[PDB]
């Protein structure tokens, strides 16, 4: 699998567990079409979203449902969700990790792109 | 000025100047309607986007055009843009500062919310 | 004011008020000598730490007393403090803003450096 | 091993490879005594720094030698190093991951503390 998502909690110092993640691919008419989805594991990670054959070049959006995560902890958050929008490019390294670090009023996101 | 956007560059240690910003508001049919737009000044700040009268309750999306910023400086970055999606004014009028700190493969965003 | 410190709270979406800050400068025997100190105001900012005359070339350490900040709000955080260590004025006088964004188990820090 | 260090590069979107890391423990006279050290691997990770028997409660400092990392890439950085100072506590979960995300003029750090 060429795409993994990892989510961390900056308030508790822990993985962010059971967070819903939705991935979309941009269609030719500029709409966002559902591509893959899941929930983070006990390690904060979501594996197996796609395959090499399916993950062709194009623009993708990863939506992390942060508002529901904070509400289940009893904490009032700012954002509706965190959105990560990027182009997949076959020239570059082949494995994409999209990571996010969550606080109630802030988030940080980075990409780690590597070649096995 | 109940909505201000501030952008910093983590590579240069400077304000991020001339960054385009587009704000949208979710309409009653669930589409994103254009609401306001502008670009950051020499201080990295974008003022004057809206007014207390026009900035009603709603779900707003602040799109910060990070790719165009980096490409103008000769850098091929990861993200298409940074998107900040939040509900505003649901407990009455507030003042919002949306800030972002930019790197080629990462960004952080936070909100400062005050009650005038 | 060639040195300013700004601190934000990522849990509340607000300035971090009443945060103690201690600045040190490395001496010719390699020890950290006390240089200046203060606390952040209602805006999260600490002004007036030093002057253009006293802020000579050197290696400086800005210690932001994050643990004491969180403990006063009822939160047991991870870090003792946040430390920012940098060489200043090695190409002539500059103005430095040291900013930090705080969560219980995380912090981000960045510098804005300008030439007056 | 109860302590792991992980370092990421926000400019290149990659692990930060071959970064020197030094760990110190605070002594009774308030000085910092060398405890363990190493260099990050090709995955940006440094394993095997200590053992359960040796990693007793106390105050520790993790110094990440970011300045040398950026200089070897040809990039002028701001900080001398990144410093992470924290108390180890036997009550909490048993495995500490200290992670840092590096840019030339900024860094973010978080702790992930979990129980096997
Ligand atoms: C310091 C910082 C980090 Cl580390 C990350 C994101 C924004 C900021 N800065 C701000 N964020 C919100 C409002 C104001 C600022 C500022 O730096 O003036
Ligand atoms: C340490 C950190 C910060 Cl400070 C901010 C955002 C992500 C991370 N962590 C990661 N980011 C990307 C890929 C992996 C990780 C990780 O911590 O395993
Ligand atoms: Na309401
Ligand atoms: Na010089």
């Amino acid at each position: 699998c060429p795409l993994m998502v990892k989510v961390l909690d900056a308030v508790r110092g822990s993985p962010a567990i059971n967070v819903a993640v939705h991935v979309f691919r941009k269609a030719a008419d500029d709409t966002w079409e559902p591509f893959a989805s899941g929930k983070t594991s006990e390690s904060g990670e979501l594996h197996g979203l796609t395959t090499e054959e399916e993950f062709v070049e194009g623009i993708y959006k990863v939506e992390i449902d942060t508002k529901s995560y904070w509400k289940a902890l009893g904490i009032s958050p700012f954002h509706e969700h965190a959105e990560v929008v990027f182009t997949a490019n076959d020239s570059g390294p082949r494995r994409y990790t999209i990571a996010a670090l969550l606080s109630p009023y802030s988030y940080s996101t980075t990409a780690v792109v590597t070649n096995p």
